[PDB]
C-alpha cells in the first residue's frame, strides 16, 4: 500500500498490541483478543504477518523475541505508515520459581544490557496504561495469581513511543492457560481503550527498592493515585546520578515525584534520590 | 551507643586493600565488634573510632555522611576512607588525597565540586607512612580526584597502590593501620604548627607538595595537577571554600603549572589575603 | 635493592637527560631515598631507579659494575637518558645501543660492543610513535659511541638534535613516559624476530621503517659510513645482544658491496636468517 492509502487508513491515534509467534503467552492472547474483541482481518502486513485490527487498536506479530526489537517504532511507520500512540507487548515471564503472575512493567537496563537494548538505556514509559492495567487484572483474577509491577528490565530500549510490557509468568503451565489469556486480553482492550481519558488523578513516580515484582509500589498502585514509570529494585542499586537522569527524562507523562521503598533500597542510592528530588522539584514519597 | 565525638573508618568489601587495612585494624588495635549495624554490615569500635563497611564502591557514596547519620544515629567528626589506588604503571605507593573533581565527575562525585578537606590529618598520615616504611614505596600525597563530592564532614582516602600486589601486602595493610590510628588520636592536637596551603601543579603523586608537607610545616588541603589545569577563577574559590581548617596559603609548583593558572593562583592569594608560596 | 631492579641512567652535563629526570619526577612518583651514587641522590619508584653521574656517560666503561660496588645490587637493565648532537638540524626522539664498529672517538672501546636489548628499544619506538604530537622524527641510531664495556643489557634514549629540542618540555614527557612505559613492560609480549642490521645512514630509516612495520626488532645496527668491517667484527656485535639473534636484516642500497655479501655469508654460516630489503 501507498503511503497516502496508509495516511487514510491508519489515520488519527493507533494504539499497537506487539505479539511474537515465538512466544507461547502472546499466541494465547492474541487468540483471546481474535475470539472475543471483534478484531477484524486487514489488506496489510507487518514483518510477512497479518495485521488485525479493532477500531483504532492494531495486532502486529513479529516472527522472534520481541527483547531485541530495538527501533520498532522506526518500522511500524516504514511498514504500515505511522506512528504509533502506544505500543503494548503481549508476552511471557519467565522464572525457574513457581510464582503464577500477571504483571506489567517497563524496559530498560540499569546497568548492562543482557537480554536486548543499550546499556544504561531506558523504553519511554507509560505510567498510566501499567496503573489501569494493575487495576484491571486485579479486579478479573479469579486465578489466585499475583499482580505486580515488574523492575524495569530488558530490552527493547530504543523506543520513542510510549510502551509497556503486559506479561504471564512464569512457566509454559501459565502462558497457555487460557483464563490467564483471556484475563490479560481483557486487560489490554479495557487499558488502550481508558488510559487516556483516566490518567487524570494519578501522580507519576519513579519507584525505587525491593525486590523485582515491586511489592511497595504495586500497593501503592493499586490502592491510592501513584502510577510508576521507571522502577529500580534493590539488586539493580547502586546506580549513578546521571544513569538516574536518564530514566527520569524517559517517561511519556511528566515525572511528578521520586519514591522510595526505604528499607528495600541501598543507602547510598536513597540519598540520592532524595537529593535528585529536591534539585528536580519532585515529590520525595518515602515508604517506611 | 555513639554517644562522644564519633571518628570514623570507611571501608567497603569490594576492595582488597580497604579489606586487609580493615584487618590489620581489627588484629592489631583494640576493636570490638558492636552489635550493631551498617550497610548490613558489622560495626566495629575502639574508644571514640569506629570501623564501618560498605557493600560497593566507595567513591560513589555521595550522602554518606547522612547515612551514617541515619543508621548510626550520630555525625562523623571525619572520615577516614580506607582505599586503593589503582594504576597501570608499576607503582608501589602508600599515599593519601581530597576527593573532588576539578572539572567534569567520572569517578563519582558531582562536577567542579569538592569533598571537605582535612589537611593536618593529611599531613601526619605522610609524616607516619613515611616513619613506618621499610617496603621501599613511595609515600606521597595525589592530586584531589574522584568521588564523593557530596559530604559536609572532613574526610580524607588514605591509599595503597597501584595492583593487587601492592593491595594485599600485609606489611603495607600494617602500615596504613597503625597510621590510621595514629592521625586519628592526633589531628585535633598535633597541628598548632601546620600551614594550610591550597597546593597547585605538578602530575598525580604532588611530588614538590608532598616535599614540603615532609620537610616543613605545610599541609596540603585540595591540590590542581597540571593534568587537571586550566580552572576557573570561580571552580578554584570553590575549592578554597571546601577546607575543613582554614586556608592560609596558595602553594604554586610554577614550572609544573600552566600559564594561565600560575598566574590565576598568584593573583587570588594576594586577593584573599593568602600567603603565596612559590618553587621554581 | 633485591629485586628486578631497572635504572634510568642520567647525568647533570646534559640538558636533555635533565630534562628526562625533571618529568619523571614531576609526573611518576619517584621518592627521594637515602642512597647516594657518584655522590648524587638516587630515587626511586618500585624497582626503577633514577641515578645520576658528574660527567658524560659515553665514557663510563664499566658502569655497570659500579652500580654494583656502590648501591649492592646487579641492574637488570640500564636505560640512559641522554641528548643526541648533530651538526644537522633534526628534530628527533630515538633510541639506540652503544658500540664501536672501529676506532672509539665518543668512549668505549675500539670494535668492541655494549650488550643491546632489542625488545626494549622496539617497544621504545612504537611508544614515542604512539606519543609523536611534536611532528618530529622518530628512529634508530646506528650502534655508535660509549660505553662498550657492559655486560647488563642497555639502551639509549634520546632527544635531538640541539639545545631547543633538548629544553622541549614536551619531548621531555614524552621519553620519560616511553621510559617508564617500556621499563614496565619489555619483557612480556614477546614474541620479537631479533636482528643485527646493516646499512644505512645515522638515523637507520630502513631498519625503522621495518621496526615499526612488523616484527623486527633491531640490536645492534651497522650504518653504511662505518663500514666496511671484518667478520670477526661482525662476529662480536653478534655475540652481544641481550636477547637471542634470529636475523641479519641488509639494507641493500645502503650498504657497502664487501659488506652486504660479507652478511649475507655470515647469515647462511650461522644459520641465521637472512633479509634483503632492497
Ligand atoms: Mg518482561
Ligand atoms: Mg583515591
Ligand atoms: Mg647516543
Amino acid at each position: 500500500h501507498s503511503s497516502g492509502r496508509e495516511n487514510l487508513y491508519f489515520q488519527g491515534h493507533m494504539k499497537v498490541i506487539m505479539t511474537t509467534k515465538v512466544d507461547k503467552a502472546s499466541m494465547n492472547i492474541m487468540n483471546k483478543l481474535i475470539e472475543n474483541f471483534g478484531f477484524k482481518e486487514t489488506e496489510y502486513v507487518f514483518e510477512g504477518n497479518p495485521v488485525y485490527k479493532r477500531g483504532d487498536v492494531l495486532i502486529l506479530t513479529t516472527n522472534d523475541e520481541m527483547i531485541y526489537y530495538d527501533y520498532l517504532d522506526r518500522e511500524i511507520e516504514n511498514q504500515l505508515g505511522f506512528k504509533p500512540e502506544i505500543i503494548a507487548f503481549a508476552s511471557r515471564h519467565s522464572s525457574k520459581q513457581k510464582l503464577p503472575a500477571l504483571t506489567t512493567h517497563v524496559t530498560g537496563n540499569w546497568g548492562k544490557a543482557m537480554y536486548g537494548g543499550k546499556d544504561e538505556s531506558f523504553a519511554v514509559a507509560i505510567p498510566s496504561a501499567m496503573k489501569l492495567s494493575l487495576l484491571k487484572m486485579s479486579e478479573l483474577n479469579d486465578l489466585g495469581w499475583t499482580v505486580c509491577y515488574e523492575a524495569t528490565h530488558h530490552g527493547p530500549t530504543e523506543l520513542e513511543v510510549p510502551s509497556f510490557f503486559i506479561e504471564i509468568g512464569s512457566s509454559e503451565e501459565e502462558w497457555i492457560n487460557d483464563r490467564a489469556g483471556e484475563i490479560i486480553a481483557e486487560t489490554i482492550i479495557y487499558v488502550l481503550d481508558n488510559y487516556e481519558k483516566g490518567r487524570s488523578k494519578f501522580k507519576v513516580a519513579l519507584g525505587i527498592g525491593g525486590g523485582h515484582y515491586a511489592p511497595k509500589q504495586t500497593k501503592r498502585a493499586l490502592e491510592g493515585d501513584l502510577a510508576f514509570g521507571h522502577i529500580l529494585p534493590k539488586y539493580a542499586q547502586p546506580v549513578s546520578r546521571d544513569v538516574m537522569i536518564k530514566a527520569l527524562n524517559r517517561f511519556g507523562e511528566k515525572v511528578e515525584a521520586i519514591y522510595v521503598d526505604w528499607k528495600g533500597s541501598r543507602g547510598e542510592t536513597r540519598q540520592l534520590a532524595k537529593s535528585l528530588a529536591q534539585e528536580l522539584g519532585l515529590e520525595f514519597i518515602k515508604d517506611g
